[PDB]
Formats: structure tokens, C-alpha cells, sequence
């Protein structure tokens, strides 16, 4: 848990990829896949990319990247009481698109940084540590969903 205050930055920022998830998806994505390039393999629609100039042009990327920004929105939305939006999200990336917790962590800091670098005026102290602690409840309840499935907690 946020207190109701921290709840309340952290929809403010969100507020902020709502006016345009699929550009603030696509540079999530691409700054995941440039700072763990190892990332890029669960995906098939793009083990082929070969540089950012490919990234950046791939409408698959963006499709994706909207994807799961849209998903995550939905989550935070519900404030901590999220429990049946996981699930379903902790099924398909345990069993099918196989992917380990870090990789949670990855995605966690490359959103942190397309916010710091999209909107610093928006981003303050404050709002950073509220996001932070949103998504770490996030990586915490997937992993717990996770050890429970019976996979790699
Ligand atoms: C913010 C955390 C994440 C959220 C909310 C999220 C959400 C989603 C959603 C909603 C889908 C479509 C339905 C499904 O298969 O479940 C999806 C697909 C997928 N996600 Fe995740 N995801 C997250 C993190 C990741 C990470 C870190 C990876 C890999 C490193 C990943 C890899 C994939 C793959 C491979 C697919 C199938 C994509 C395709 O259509 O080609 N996801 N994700």
C-alpha cells in the first residue's frame, strides 16, 4: 500500500500516457530493448529488429507497446485491489510468453524513464517514489501470482 495521496500522483502521471499510450508504448518498449536486449527474444513479431530506426518504424512494436501500456492503466486504475486483472496477466506470461519477474523490473524502470524523460515538470520527488511503489506492488503481486501457479516465484 499508497496512501490515497499517492494513489492520487501516481494517476496523475498515468494521466499523462492516457493523452498518447501507444508513443509513450513504443519508447517503453525501445527503451527496454535497448538497456536489456536480451528482452527482445520473448518477442517473435520482433527478433528480427536490427536498430532503433527499425523500432521505431515497426507498427507491431507500437501495437504491442499500446498493448501493454492499455493493461496496465487498467490496473492502476484499480488502486491496489487488482487482484482479477492479474491473474489472467500472470497466467499467459508464466505458462506462455514465458517471462521471468526481472523482466517485470526491466519494464518497471524503462516506464519510470520514458516519464522522467517525457515530462520532468510532471515528474517530481514526489511522483517518481508514488510510481515506483505502484509498480513495485505490481511486481510483487505477479510474483506471488507466479509462486502460486507453482513457477519460478
Ligand atoms: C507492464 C507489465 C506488463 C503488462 C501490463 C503486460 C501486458 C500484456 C498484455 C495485456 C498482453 C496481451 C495478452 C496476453 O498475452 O496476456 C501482452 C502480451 C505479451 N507480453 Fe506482456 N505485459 C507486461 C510485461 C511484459 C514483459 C516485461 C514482457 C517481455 C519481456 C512481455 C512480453 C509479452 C509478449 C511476448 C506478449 C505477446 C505479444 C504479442 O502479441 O506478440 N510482457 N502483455
Amino acid at each position: 500500500g499508497l496512501s490515497d495521496g499517492e494513489w492520487q500522483l501516481v494517476l496523475n502521471v498515468w494521466g499523462k500516457v492516457e493523452a498518447d499510450v501507444a508513443g509513450h508504448g513504443q519508447e517503453v518498449l525501445i527503451r527496454l530493448f535497448k538497456g536489456h536486449p536480451e528482452t527482445l527474444e520473448k518477442f517473435d513479431k520482433f527478433k528480427h529488429l536490427k536498430s532503433e530506426d527499425e523500432m521505431k518504424a515497426s507498427e507491431d512494436l507500437k501495437k504491442v507497446g499500446n498493448t501493454i501500456l492499455t493493461a496496465l492503466g487498467g490496473i492502476l486504475k484499480k488502486k491496489g485491489h487488482h487482484e482479477a486483472e492479474l491473474t489472467p496477466l500472470a497466467q499467459s506470461h508464466a505458462t506462455k510468453h514465458k517471462i521471468p519477474v526481472k523482466y517485470l523490473e526491466f519494464i518497471s524502470e524503462a516506464i519510470i524513464q520514458v516519464l522522467q524523460s517525457k515530462h520532468p515538470g510532471d515528474f517530481g520527488a514526489d511522483a517518481q517514489g508514488a510510481m515506483s511503489k505502484a509498480l513495485e506492488l505490481f511486481r510483487n503481486d505477479m510474483a506471488a501470482k507466479y509462486k502460486e501457479l507453482g513457477f519460478q516465484g
